[PDB]
């Protein structure tokens, strides 16, 4: 139904076993993972980091430990230990078309794929037709915010994404309950992207390309400045990064890291910055 | 770029090593396939059948044989054999998102791979990190036809698709080198089908699907039933069948199997017969 969920460089995942969409991969411990219940927290997301020279990714569990999926060789047990970038810490991740199951099968030793037990701990096997080495992959941010609305907060302070009721000029502003600061958020499937949808006025948050780095919103015309990138921080599920189709490097960015009222929302060179941090929240 | 190489069932492909596009797998005999530069034979065609419980594939040639790509248990060796539906007769195909690679691994014994040699020949084995496992699967229709100006004549006797002058109505006619004899073909990517515009005035051929079962050509608006599906047919490479993206089960139809000019073309439900039977030409 959707290409939201496919295996994209830089995506972050709940990495499922087919057998069970309620349990996840769950990062338990400083070492240890396993099936766990699915809850949403940090532990339980993963970050795709695909090498184009293997075809293999590594995968990042998102909970700050930056630690990453990895094969105990010359054991048949897998942990989450320090990126050494190890032949056995990278995976290919190959696709059924149809079904959208995926082999988790290891870089250094592909006789060996992931998988899970009946008592929900993993390993690395020799490959068999069995469902118990097929997962699925769902992507984090579409399952969380598409076709919702939401408040979207600056991490620098307690303010949020504004349009301007006389302009439609986009500032961060103190929590109104405002029509003005509610955003709906919709994958676009031709794009690979999102429009964020202003409430109030029914048009799209707009990089303004032409005229310079002002965001604010614009007619549904559907120009490559109106659809968006939503992330989470590279290391962080906790805040997200909106980066703008039109220029990849275009960070949706509070302008001087400004702290009141009316300070104006940018777009701004990748940084890493707190102006750049944001807080998508459901409502 | 496209989803037109997508692994859907019922597709038919050349197969090709990753370390060469000019390369195909090839038919070479009653019994035998290898590594054949591209040309132009069904021999180097094959058909995916997806079976929904083994999450696999059949593989099966479209030189009119039904041959199918066969692990020769125990051996090590492969080759093309009557479908008796075995395990080693089905191949799970699982792909990498970012190359478009995949691996050819056999349903019976999952540890072997389909692998290519420096020979040309073919043979299944344990996994390596090698790209002579990894193979591309390119659409044999899409390739022969997409963006180009087409003739398209009925099996039944020597004559074409035709846009009548007075209306908007399609019949088969006697070639007469008319631009209303001409149709350029282009996939969609959003639908998943192509349309097929007559030159002499830039309409999509098109099903009147509110009012009965005629054909004939319409405003380019990109209703549901101004898409087709062109696929070979089942068995044989030499002829095409053409059904509507509205109703899969309505196929064109040359009708009552009328010989002479002037017969009306309309959709009709799929039923096998010489009339649902097309020949492409690309001009």
């Amino acid at each position: 139904q959707t290409n939201a969920n496919d295996l994209r460089n830089n995506e972050v995942f709940f990495i499922s076993p087919s057998n069970n969409t309620n349990k996840v991969l769950d990062k338990i411990s400083q070492s240890e993972v396993k099936l766990w219940n699915k809850l949403s927290g940090a532990n339980q997301k993963w970050r795709l980091i695909y090498d184009t020279n293997k075809q293999a990714y590594k995968i990042k569990v998102m909970d700050n430990t930056s630690l990453i999926l990895t094969w105990n060789a010359p054991l048949s047990s897998v942990s989450v230990k320090t990126d050494t970038n190890g032949d056995n810490q990278y995976w290919y991740l190959l696709q059924n078309y149809i079904s959208r199951n995926v082999i988790i099968r290891n870089y250094m030793n592909p006789n060996l794929v992931l998988q899970y037990n009946i008592d929900d701990t993993l390993m690395v096997s020799t490959q068999t037709s069995s469902s118990n080495q097929f997962f699925k992959f769902s992507n984090c941010i579409y399952e969380s915010f598409n076709n919702s609305t939401c408040k979207i907060q600056t991490s620098l302070t307690i303010k949020f994404i504004d349009k301007n009721q006389n302009s439609n000029n986009v500032t961060i502003w103190s929590w109104n309950n405002g029509d003005n600061q509610k955003w709906k958020i919709l994958y676009n499937e031709s794009k690979m992207a999102y429009t964020l949808t202003c409430i109030k006025n029914n048009e799209y948050l707009t990089w303004f390309s032409s005229i310079g780095n002002n965001v604010g919103t614009y007619r549904t015309e559907g120009n490559n400045d109106q659809y968006w990138f939503i992330n989470y921080l590279n290391n962080d599920a906790s805040m997200y990064t909106i980066s703008n189709f039109s220029n990849q490097s275009k960070f949706l960015d509070v302008v001087n890291s400004g702290l009141a009222d009316g300070t104006n929302v940018q777009v701004w060179d990748s940084n890493g910055t707190s102006a750049q941090k944001w807080i998508i929240t459901r409502l």
